[PDB]
């Protein structure tokens, strides 16, 4: 065990709400249960289906934990979006966050996956056969373009777990691997592109706002995401294989050297995603911004990622970045801080059984 | 009005070729042409056909000139697969080729692409409904991890020319765009993992070199074309976007930074890619080598790139880079050089008549 760089960490953080102008925003608390309730029970009732059930293997608890956690991350960072969108988009986030529960190898089940996606058979791997048939449902939200960054990012998805499943770090001196394996998993232009649907933007029109913000959401999403979870993953002897974990074995430097370098372009992707959209579309602006904002609201108020702790630890200390972010963390709690039972209920395992 | 770096650009590509260990091999000029016309005499059958005719709109004389360069790239590159599969990938890459001259919109034709896919119906744009139905000629000589990666490579493809009909070179201080728009039109894991064929290796037995391969391969492959076609590039705006042209706009940069970056990370890829496989499995650092070895002797071969031209006008230099390159150039062209007539024939719209 090493100390964790608190000091280094809350400095980072902060920067990053500032860089991103982290602030206040009109979605009340009471919408966002409104949301989370409506996103999380349709989802449930989907996930609770007979068929969702037998070909979904997932331990019940950890799919209610990870349906209630990508629930969160959805009603809080696509705010702009329709309920119905919401609900959708959750029930796809959460098919790809269970996937990684299976240790089982896709090599059997993708032997014949080209001739039988040609020919239209159901997919041989049952994660497939669900996610493809319940795709349309997401796709409906979007135009062609849009879509097409769904089902790549999706694709790669699928990619990166089988990669995964190798506990592989890289070859000392293979440079180029971490951030191949974070984009192949970090499903970037599935998020980026989901940002767009086709009732509140027009995807012609904009089409080279929406690919630029695509190019520039995929790094800023992993990368914000990586540091978020870099306390919870410190001392977690489970987790091997993470950006900052394959940078230390592919490049051969510090886990220090390797967090500065996943701050550094953290916050130059914060810096540049400002300078780029501020003075852009309004709307395009908008949703950019209450990604950012939402996204890191939730990483703040979930539970999975014990930010709690860092808080309870820095909250009495007087330095300037341990106040900054007490600060940016009490917003956080006010708005995005909310007990799972005023709307995850009933849960996905009652549903099931009725 | 400016002039080609030429001095540094022989440094560079010296510097190159001494750090992949560019050398002579056993792969003689009568492999070649047996290769050479295996491999295009299939391909031009295969789109000589009345389907391939009808629905690939393509200039005849753009066709038998993409054939021609494609055949070539791969006869030369993938030194170590059969015929077959030479033939095979040839026909793939030629595909992709021809679609970076469509003008045409792909967003109607993709307003149903997800539906039609799961359904098993024809793809709408015609491309796809080529590319896709010729496709298991091509996935036949590959386990399902590689198979993988060339159809999601190839989607990605897809995307790319959707993105380049806009020529639009990325928004002022929009950093992650460049490289985002060069790995979506690069090909990089389709180059990357079709050089791995099932009868030759052993795609679970070797899946971290494999992947590891297909990583580093990907930047490594893209960025050589980008420095070794860089000269038939600014004489010409007729292709105004490219990864160096794109960093000028969207970093906001010179040309000349622009180029500097471009070659560091050609170099730093090449020294990785032999410090990381020199030592591995010695057949997979054979194949790696060869196509390194191929890829850069056929750029220095193909007229399309006009490296000749840099040529002639230094034969008669006393640098310690010109003569380096010139020697080099000389090695390529006493195996590469190969007139056409050697091998392609007869013409397609000859087959297609017929
Ligand atoms: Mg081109
Ligand atoms: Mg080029």
């Amino acid at each position: 065990m090493e100390n964790f760089p608190t000091e280094y960490f809350l400095n980072t953080t902060v920067r990053l709400l500032e860089y991103i102008r982290y602030r206040d925003s009109n979605y009340t608390r009471e919408e966002r249960i409104e949301n989370l309730h409506y996103a999380y029970n349709k989802a449930a009732h989907h996930f609770a289906q007979p068929r969702q059930q037998q070909l979904l293997k997932v331990d019940p608890k950890r799919l209610q934990a990870s349906l209630q956690t990508i629930v969160g991350m959805v009603v809080y960072s696509w705010a702009k979006v329709s309920k119905e969108c919401m609900a959708d988009l959750s029930i796809h986030y959460t098919y790809t966050l269970v996937l990684e529960d299976s240790k089982d190898d896709p090599y059997p089940t993708m032997v014949n996956y080209f001739d039988d996606l040609q020919a239209g058979r159901e997919q041989a791997h049952p994660w497939w056969a669900l996610v493809n048939e319940h795709f349309p449902n997401v796709l409906r939200h979007f135009g062609p373009f849009c879509s097409l960054n769904l089902i790549r990012s999706t694709l790669d998805f699928f990619e990166g777990c089988w990669i995964e499943q190798y506990n592989f770090g890289g070859f000392p001196g293979s440079h180029d691997y971490p951030q191949f394996l974070r984009r192949m998993n970090g499903l970037g232009h599935c998020v980026g592109a989901s940002l767009w649907p086709k009732e509140q933007f027009n995807e012609r029109s904009l089409f080279l706002e929406i690919t630029s913000a695509i190019a520039q959401m995929e790094n800023w999403m992993v990368w914000v995401n990586d540091l978020m979870s870099f306390y919870k993953e410190f001392d977690d002897e489970r987790d091997q294989i993470s950006l900052v974990k394959n940078y230390v074995v592919s490049d051969e430097i510090s886990l220090h050297e390797a967090l500065e370098k996943l701050t550094q372009d953290t916050l130059h992707s914060s810096k540049q995603m400002v300078a780029v959209f501020s003075d852009k579309d309004p709307q395009v602006m908008d949703t950019i911004e209450c990604f950012m904002h939402g996204y890191v609201t939730w990483h703040l108020c979930d539970r999975r990622y014990r930010l709690s702790e860092i808080y309870e630890k820095v909250k009495e200390e007087k330095t300037e970045d341990a106040q900054k972010f007490c600060k940016f963390y009490e917003q956080a709690a006010n708005v995005g801080a909310v007990s799972p039972s005023e709307w995850a209920y009933p849960p996905v395992a009652q549903l099931a059984n009725v």
